[PDB]
């Protein structure tokens, strides 16, 4: 929910 999948992966 912060970064990883919030960015990396999941948003990207």
């Amino acid at each position: 929910x912060l970064x990883l999948x919030l960015x990396l992966x999941l948003x990207l």
